[PDB]
């Protein structure tokens, strides 16, 4: 599951890094960061500046958000959870 | 159930589009972007520079998150969750 | 329980508004929209420019968000949903 | 369960607080601040500078997230919801 998850994230991450590096370019590392605070939804980055980095941003949103919280959603349950939880244990 | 949310959201967004593209003079691709940003909370973008466009963007916000969001919620578990669920079986 | 959250998420941006029109100097609309975008998350909006706005805006988010998602889950599945649920009996 | 969600938050701002403080040269409520908006997803500020600061970012939201929320979700539901849930008793 959270192997999967993981894959699914990093891929979609990928997508995004070489787009916006492409289209709007950006140097990787910020193609990357502007993928990452989009997806989560931060949000911490002026917008992209062309009709392409805007459109593919609408739709990477749509497309990506409910993948990137599912996976957020099992790294703090499945993982860091227990590491804490069963920890949490005399 | 997909069906309907794609068009609620969709209405949704041509409403967001048309308003802010009159009342913030902004061109169709930059008021849909603005509508998407605003409603997923990516909030990818400066604020509205008019009174109208800010108190829209109050109720816009009300009440179209939680139908977007449902939107989402769907796309994800009812249609992109199958697709690589199913396709994860040997 | 709608009519309890709307009262609740009522006073809680009163009590922005009064505060960021007082400490940062906004007009009354834009201290509002303040107020709303950043207990929705949207935060579309360039940060407070006192400490005293910094540390009660860290306050408020902390202490608003619950409520004000609350609200917004009950306004989609309480208020929005039948009124087009309902309506999709033929 | 209150007690431990607010402890793991505590540490996980103070955390940032001082990468940022050191990394972008914050002054510490601004660091606070930046992390705080950072994790509750809300992002009303401008992006790091520095790539560290990008890349901490990037993992700081990731590992964060679902813990600061979680956080959120019981303040208002196990704390701030009694206290006028019980006081909504006649
Ligand atoms: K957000
Ligand atoms: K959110
Ligand atoms: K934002
Ligand atoms: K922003
Ligand atoms: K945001």
């Amino acid at each position: 599951e959270f192997q999967v998850l993981f894959v699914l994230t990093i891929l979609t991450l990928i997508s995004g890094t070489i787009f916006y590096s492409t289209v709007e370019g950006l140097r990787p590392i910020d193609a990357l960061y502007f993928s990452v605070v989009t997806l989560t939804t931060v949000g911490e980055t002026p917008p992209p500046q062309t009709d392409f980095g805007k459109i593919f941003t609408i739709l990477y949103i749509f497309i990506g958000i409910g993948l990137v919280f599912g996976f957020i959603h099992k790294l703090a349950v499945n993982v860091q959870l227990p590491s804490i939880l069963s920890n949490l244990v005399p």
